[PDB]
């Protein structure tokens, strides 16, 4: 159960790909900031290396806070599936399974219409200890 997702998934060859990071010794992404062009197919890397033990995950949602705060109160009530947002969540456009400390996963989706987007970490606790960056989606 503990596995990509999110409403713009698409099996479909990347147009583009772009790694991000998790930061070593925090519970932060070391990428605070993506950029990218809309309604284009993308395969999002995330490496999940870190001095921490710790687990981490990449949810892009659609929105900001607001809707960030649904998407990771709906993964915090999925336990068993290591807290990833489930299937069908509501405004969760794509999301890389939760990964253990030395792990790395993926997620390849459709941008979504130009605008500005959290990205975000479920794992709970991690959201609200300031484990979020933003997406800039272009023309
Ligand atoms: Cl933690
Ligand atoms: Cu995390």
């Amino acid at each position: 159960a503990n596995a990509p997702g999110g409403s713009n998934v698409v099996n479909e060859t990347p147009a583009q790909t772009v790694e991000v990071r998790a930061a070593p010794d925090a519970l932060a992404f070391a990428q605070t900031s993506l950029s990218l062009p809309a309604n284009t197919v993308v395969r999002l890397d995330f490496v999940n290396q870190n001095n921490l033990g710790v687990q981490h995950n990449w949810v892009l949602v659609n929105g900001g806070d607001d809707v960030a705060a649904a998407v990771n109160t709906a993964a915090q009530n999925n336990a068993d599936a290591l807290f990833v947002p489930p299937p069908d969540t509501p405004n969760a456009l794509a999301w890389t399974a939760m990964l253990n400390a030395g792990e790395s996963g993926s997620v390849t989706f459709r941008t979504p219409a130009p605008g500005t987007y959290l990205y975000i970490c479920t794992f709970p606790g991690h959201y609200l200890a300031g484990m979020k960056g933003t997406l800039t989606v272009t023309p």
